[PDB]
């Protein structure tokens, strides 16, 4: 679920995903249009394609398992619908971390809609 979320970003990033991650560039937040505008918002335009290939279950409200070994969140339980939103959130957070070198809220928190057309929206 999405509190499961915050929580790998807080373990895997080191960060909160609600402060920095919530409205950043057209994609990190809800919803998202326009092109991905650096590497931290291409991962959370993945992670929005990736929620929405999720078919059998909620990727907001369903509840995954996960246990930490060999040094990496391993995603799983019983059940493959929900092995699979918590593949969709381990990718996210690895990406967050792995390109915290570029991250720039100066330049991306609020970007807003006029930079973000509708027409330069890339499909998933
Ligand atoms: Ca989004």
């Amino acid at each position: 679920s999405l509190i499961q979320f915050e929580t790998l970003i807080m373990k895997v990033a080191k960060k909160s995903g609600m402060f920095w991650y919530s409205n950043y560039g057209c994609y990190c937040g809800w919803g998202g249009q326009g092109r991905p505008q650096d590497a931290t918002d291409r991962c959370c335009f993945v992670h929005d394609c990736c929620y929405g290939k999720v078919t059998g279950c909620d990727p907001k409200m369903d509840v995954y398992s996960f246990s930490e070994e060999n040094g990496d969140i391993v995603c799983g339980g019983d059940d493959p619908c929900k092995k699979e939103i918590c593949e969709c959130d381990r990718a996210a957070a690895i990406c967050f971390r792995d390109n915290l070198t570029l991250y720039n809220d100066k330049k991306y928190w609020a970007f807003g809609a006029k930079n973000c057309p509708q027409e330069e929206s890339e499909p998933c």
